């Protein structure tokens, strides 16, 4: 089945301070973390990464990266891809998180909390997602929901 990695996380440690936020009072290098994946399922046409905070306290958790319509060959992205290190391959799209903006922004949690940062990688049936970059995190969700072949993903804590 498909499986997620990086040369950055391990799932189910403490994200390292290169991926948290740089600012809302932390100082993290807020560097998207490298990512990769194998064993793709049969007729997959392209891939969605998102990194989600399913504890932050808004009523709907917050979307902290967004990324659309990977090829089909895609099975890394370097650390920094959603972070202006790399120009952006033919097709692919980072679209709008809730930081009001694309592209990565990392961690940044509420005084004595400790959130769970989830990266994930979906293996779509679909070459291209019909969306823009201002696209929600929820308006991706809907279209990775009904075009899914499967998914893969590593969380990591943060606290603070």
């Amino acid at each position: 089945s498909l499986k997620l990695i990086s040369n950055d996380l391990r799932d189910g440690d403490k994200l390292p301070h290169r991926h948290v936020f740089n600012g809302m009072g932390y100082d993290g290098d807020n560097i998207s973390p490298h990512l990769a994946w194998d064993d793709v399922p049969a007729g997959t046409k392209s891939f969605v990464v998102t990194c989600y905070d399913p504890d932050a306290p808004t009523g709907s958790g917050w979307w902290h990266w967004v990324v659309v319509n990977l090829p089909a060959d895609t099975r890394v992205l370097p650390q920094g891809f959603g972070s202006g290190l790399v120009a952006m391959p033919d097709g692919v799209l980072q679209t709008r998180t809730d930081f009001g903006k694309t592209g990565y922004d990392g961690a940044a949690p509420p005084k004595g909390e400790t959130h769970r940062y989830i990266f994930t990688v979906h293996a779509l049936d679909i070459e291209r997602i019909d969306v823009d970059e201002g696209a929600s995190g929820a308006m991706v969700g809907f279209n990775v929901h009904f075009h899914s072949l499967a998914s893969a993903s590593i969380t990591a804590m943060f606290s603070e």
